[PDB]
Parts: C-alpha cells; structure tokens; sequence
C-alpha cells in the first residue's frame, strides 16, 4: 500500500487528545484541499508568529489556551474574508463589488507606492531658494537646467493625494470587519458567562458598549445570532423576564439602523492603525497649502522596517522612569539657580563691551532660563560661559559651586538618562530572543521539552510535526464545523461539546502516547 | 597585488597595503567583522539621522533664516541658509559635529522676537540627534562586538 | 543592577515555594498546579 501511504500523506490529520476515562488517545481525521490551501498563505501566516510572540510572553500556564482557541476563532474568520475578493445602476454593482473587493488584494503594494512618491516630492523640493528680486520675499525654484522639473511637482501632487485616499478606501473594507467582530465576541463572552450589564457594573470602553444592546442587529459580524435568546434564559429566570428582554429589546437608506451606526464609528475611531491613516492623509491636503508638509510624511520610515519600530518603541516603553527622571534634573538645575541669583550674580555679565552691560542674572526668571539652555549643552559645567573667579572674595567657593555641577548634572544625570534609552533598546530585543528559543526547546500544547524526545533521534521533527502539530487544531476546530452534525463519531463529539462550553481540557497538558505507553511501546 | 604595481606610478600605494592588520590577528578581524554583521540595523538608523536632520532643516529654512550669518564682516553678508541644498548641508557637517547642538555655531537669540521659540528649536535638538541617535550608533557596534 | 534584583524576586516566588521547599516541576503535571498549591495549600496567608 505505498503509493495510498503517499497519496494521502498531506491530507491525514493526526490530533492527541484527552479524556474519556482519564486517558490519552488518537484522533484520524481528513484535511481538505482548500484548508490547507489557504493557511499557507502570507497575510495568515503572519498572524500565527504574532500570536506566538506574545502568548510566551504574558502569559502564564494558565490562561494560555484560552487565548487559543480565542486565536482561532479569528484566522477561521478572514480565511472567510479572504475568499471574499478572490477573483445601468445594476452595473454600478459589478464594479462596486469588483472595485473596492480587487481593490483591497492589492492593498500592501498600495501602500508601499505612497513611500515612493514621498522620497521624490521632498528631493525635487529639494532645490528651493529665496532672494530679495523676484525671476518682499519672493521663494521660487531652482532646477537650472531640466526646466520641466517645477512643472513635474504638480503632478506628483496631485498622484499623491489620491494615493492616501484609497489607503482609507482600502483599510474599511479589508481590516475593520476583523476589528469589531473581535470586540463583539469579546462583549458577548461577557454578557453570558458573567452577566456584565445585567448583575455587576462597569473602564470606559465598558461604559461605551451600553449604546448598543438595545438594537436588533447586534451579532452583525459574530456567528450566532441567539445569545439574545440564550440570556434570556440562563441569566433570565431570577431577574424579570420581562425586565431583561427590555434591556436587550426583544434600498439601504429606507432602512438603514440609525442606532449601531454612531456604535460602529465608535470603535474604529479609537483604533490606532485606523486613527494613524487619517493623519497621514490630513496632511497630504494641507500640503497644497504649504507644499512643504510633504516633509512631514518623511517621518514614516518609523513605522517601518523592525529595527526602526523599535527604536521609537524603546524610547517610549520606559517612558515611566525616563520623564520621572527628567522631571528631576529640571530640578537639580534650579537649586543651582537659587544659589547663583544670590551670592555670584557679579559674574553673568555676557556684555562684550563695558557701556551696555548685560547681566543674565537678575530676573530669576531668566537665570533660571540661562542654565538650562547653554549651562548643560556646554559640556564643560556651567563655568564656561562665565568670568573665571581668578580675581577674589569668593575664588574657592565659587570653584566649588562648578565642579559639583560638572559631576553631577553632566556626569551622573546626562549619563543616566542616555542609558536607560540605549540599554532598555537592547532589552525589547533580547526578548525577541527569548522567544525564539521557549518555542524550539519545550513545547506550545503539551509541556514537556526536549529532555525526553531526545533519546530518540529527530525527536523534534516527530513531536512537532507529527503528534503536537500546533496547525492541526485548527484544522479539526474548522473539520469538526462542517461535518453534518449526526455523524460526529466517537471522540468528534465529545471535543465539540466540550468546545461549546469552554472547558480546555482535551489538550494533553503533560502526555504523549509514549507518555503512559512507555512501557507497552 | 594589483595595488602593489600601481606603487611604482604613485609610490604612496604602498600605504593601502598596510590595511592588511584587520585581517591578521584574531581580535582585529573581530573588529571589522562586528562592524558589519549588524549592518542590518545600523545602516537603517543612519538612514534616519539623515532624515531627521532634515526636518530641522525644513523648520530652519522658513522661520529663522535671519540667523544663519557666518559673516564676520557686515560689508559681505554670508547667510549660510538661503538654497536648501545648502542648510542642508550646513547642518549635516557642523550641527552634528559640534556636541553642542546646532545653536552653537550661530547668532543668539538673547534679543527678540522668536527667542522662546528659538530655545525650543535647539535644546530638542541636542536632546534627539545628539544624546538618543549619536548613543546608539556607538551602542549598536560597541556591544555587538562585546 | 539594583532593578535587575528587583527582578530575580519577581521570579523566585513564581516558580518555586516560599514554606515546602519544591518549585513548580512537580505540581506542572497536573493543571493549575499553581493556584491550587498556592491558594489551597500552602498558602503564606493562612499561617497568619
Ligand atoms: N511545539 C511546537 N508546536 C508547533 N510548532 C512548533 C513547535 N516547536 C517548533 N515548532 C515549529 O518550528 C517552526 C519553524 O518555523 P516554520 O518553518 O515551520 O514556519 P515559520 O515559523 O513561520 O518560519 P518560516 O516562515 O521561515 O518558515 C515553527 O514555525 C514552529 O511551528
Ligand atoms: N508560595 C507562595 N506562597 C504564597 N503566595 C504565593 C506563592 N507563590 C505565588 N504567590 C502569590 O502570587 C501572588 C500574586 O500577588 P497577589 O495578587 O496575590 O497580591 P500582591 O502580591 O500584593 O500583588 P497585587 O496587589 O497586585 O495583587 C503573590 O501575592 C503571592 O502571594
Ligand atoms: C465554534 N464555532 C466557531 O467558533 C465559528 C463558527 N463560524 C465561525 N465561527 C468563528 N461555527 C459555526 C462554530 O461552531
Ligand atoms: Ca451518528
Ligand atoms: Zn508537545
Ligand atoms: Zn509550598
């Protein structure tokens, strides 16, 4: 039977489950030709290292597969939207549909076709000058030869611009219809498992979900469609019945729900990437204006490639001690202040010459100023910029009041404060270490390491391709959906009524089948 | 070899070969070796002091032009900042070599007009493109070599 | 080094103990070893 061994080797699932008297067991189901198709793909993949990032990183033992499945109740619902673009005012349809949906494939390159329009508007704007004539103030351009240049920033204007404006286009249509499934399925978790709005009380995020329950299309994008019904019931009998079922509410524009649209825009308004792309277009109008707030979307090259995230993400995470800090050595440098405005006020005289004399410290208001803008930029302490107390009456103690300065607001402070920065860059990446090694060592459904399937050659390869395989629970999550639900066989059902009912205990949790048939095998 | 041949037409060629003390002893090697295996990262960041350098410039360019005077003699007026192919430039090679920000190679805001928010333009400087990029670009090497 | 310290306490309570001696290799195998063997048993509140 070799060639029915082969034909059938990427289509024979293999899933270890537990239960049933206490045991372990093995679990033989058929993967489809599309399900396989559709995970190998970029846009998904991706998602699975994020989830694996993160979930090593706060989670504990515990909650861990919770997040799971809450993982593939997502992946199982784009897959969907995937599909959804793959390829007189009835025609509108036609393109509307064909449009926005072949539209919203190409998105990524049409994003990346933005950045280069930018790396051009600011090179020919770099060639500007000014001058006292005209060809007050006259700013023309310069382009001494080519004198079609000043000509080509009309067109690379008016093809940016619109270039921001399908980004916008694009975006409501490929990633929002993700971003409120996955707040309505988070409400309704909490809404019927411990009663939210109905027995405890609201974080304003909660406070805000209120506008909604009253409205009858609350499930638009979450399967089901019966929770109403559901804690109507579970919830239900103790509070009134009648009470509840108040509290629920038991072409286009002729009907178009006037509630649970000012919902709708009420997450994605909140939404960073979404919040970002309206910035990043605002501007691009305003550049019409100026033409120099093109430079503005120069600054894109933070969210960018990994090292230069980052970078920017480095500077704010420790951002609890560094402002805390800062908000320190604008102290330090006033008790300087206080004690200069007091006893040497004779030597901050910057006048040059002797009949306008100058004196930057009279008004505290200023002396304070005048430390904290060429007192710490000198790098050499503050006497510097002084007269040099050579002469007398204070010569030792005034040699005292600098160099405590010099050591500690340039020596211990400014050294400090680059520190934190550098060293905490250095931290957010080591993490990204740590992962990358959690995952090769131990395990991600099981918990045992390397320690045991050592013993036999290529234990990894078997162990992670074979039995544990962490791609094979979402194919069953998404095989078990489809079968018709009166020929669940034996273990099929015993895992799908234990999955409507969040009980995560069929994951082995520390067993292999070479876990208690060590000694059979 | 090829170098040294064209040491018999210049003579100083000979000076190139003495380049070869990287790739000799262990920790020499390591020396160049670390200089560029992070090259991932470290060309990409010095791909963005490049920019915002210009930013500033952008900044300079409209507002406070009137500064810019390298003119020691009132009789021919300099202003370093006029063709922004030039404050550019006048900044990526004294402003970012001076370890004192940009507000030291320029006249001072003591009398008018801008000054707060003339001291607001430089002491950002200093902070962002000579405290956070210029540590880093040394970080980066230092500790990959470590 | 002072906050990395910060650090090594964070850890050495999860793990391990802190009244048995044991860390977390032994009550692993079952689920939730953790916040049983540390809100039912041993708990370093009880004894007060
Ligand atoms: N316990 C485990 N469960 C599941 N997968 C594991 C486990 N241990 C190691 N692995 C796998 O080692 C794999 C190596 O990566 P893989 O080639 O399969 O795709 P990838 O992670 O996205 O990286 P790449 O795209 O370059 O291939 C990891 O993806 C991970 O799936
Ligand atoms: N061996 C142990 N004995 C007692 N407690 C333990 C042990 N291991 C972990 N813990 C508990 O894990 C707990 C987590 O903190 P906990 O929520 O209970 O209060 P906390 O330490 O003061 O922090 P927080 O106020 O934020 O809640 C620790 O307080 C600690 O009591
Ligand atoms: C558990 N479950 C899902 O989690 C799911 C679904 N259709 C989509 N979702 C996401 N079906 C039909 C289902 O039984
Ligand atoms: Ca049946
Ligand atoms: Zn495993
Ligand atoms: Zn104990």
């Amino acid at each position: 039977a070799e060639s029915i061994l082969e034909y059938f080797r990427p289509y024979l699932g293999r899933i270890e489950i537990m239960g049933a008297s206490r045991r372990i067991e093995r679990i033989y189901f058929e993967i489809s030709e599309t399900n396989r198709a559709q995970w190998e793909m970029p846009q998904v993949k991706e998602s699975k290292r994020q989830f694996i990032f993160d979930v090593v990183n706060e989670g504990g033992e515990a909650e861990k597969m919770e997040l799971f499945v809450s993982f593939c109740e997502d992946t199982i619902f784009e897959m969907q939207i995937a599909a959804q673009i793959s390829e007189f005012w009835g025609e509108l349809e036609v393109q509307r549909v064909k449009f926005l949906n072949y539209l919203s494939r190409n998105f990524y390159t049409l994003k990346y076709l933005a950045l280069f329009l930018a790396f051009a508007i600011n090179f020919i704007l770099l060639f500007y000058k000014v001058s006292d004539s005209p060809p007050n103030m006259v700013y023309y351009f310069l382009e001494e030869s080519t004198g079609y240049m000043e000509p080509a920033l009309w067109c690379l204007s008016l093809l940016h611009t619109l270039v921001a404006f399908l980004i916008i286009i694009g975006y409501n249509c490929l990633k929002v219809p993700l971003v409120i499934f996955k707040r309505e399925k988070e409400l309704a978790r909490k809404l019927e498992f411990d009663g939210l709005y109905i027995t405890e009380q609201p974080d304003v995020k909660g406070q805000w979900d209120r506008l909604v329950l009253n409205t009858p299309s609350f499930p638009s994008n979450y399967w089901d469609k019966f929770v109403k019904r559901k804690v109507l019931d579970k919830h239900g009998d103790i509070f009134g019945r009648e009470r509840i079922a108040e509290l629920l509410g038991m072409t286009w524009l002729m009907s178009i729900d006037v509630k649970y649209q000012i919902w709708k825009f009420g997450v994605i308004f909140t939404d960073n990437s979404f919040l970002y792309s309206g910035w990043y277009m605002v501007m691009s109008l305003l550049g019409h204006y100026n033409n120099f707030f093109f430079a503005a979307h120069l600054l894109d090259i933070a969210m960018g490639v990994k090292t230069l995230r980052t970078i920017l993400s480095s500077v704010t995470h420790n951002g609890k001690q560094l402002v805390m800090t800062v908000g320190l050595l604008a102290v330090v440098v006033y008790l300087y202040t206080v004690v200069a405005f007091n006893f040497f006020r004779k030597f901050y005289n910057k006048s040059e010459d002797e009949d306008e004399p100058d004196m930057k410290c009279d008004d505290m208001m200023t002396c304070y100023l005048f430390h904290m803008y060429v007192g710490v930029r000198a790098g050499g302490g503050i006497g510097d910029e002084i007269e040099d107390p050579a002469g007398d009456e204070y010569e030792l103690y005034r040699v005292v009041f600098d160099i405590t300065f010099f050591f500690f607001v340039i020596v211990i402070l400014l050294a400090i404060i680059q520190g934190l920065i550098i060293d905490a860059f250095g931290e957010l990446r080591d993490q990204q270490e740590q992962v990358k090694e959690d995952m090769e060592t131990k395990c991600f459904i099981c918990g045992i390491g390397s320690d045991y399937f050592d013993t036999t050659p290529h234990g990894f390869e078997t162990h992670t391709l074979e039995e544990h395989n962490l791609a094979n629970y979402m194919f069953f999550l998404m095989y078990l959906i489809n079968k018709d639900e009166t020929e669940h066989t034996g273990q099929e059902s015993y895992v799908w009524k234990m999955y409507q009912e969040r009980c995560w205990d069929f994951f082995p949790a520390g067993d292999c089948f070479r876990k208690q048939y060590e000694d059979q095998l």
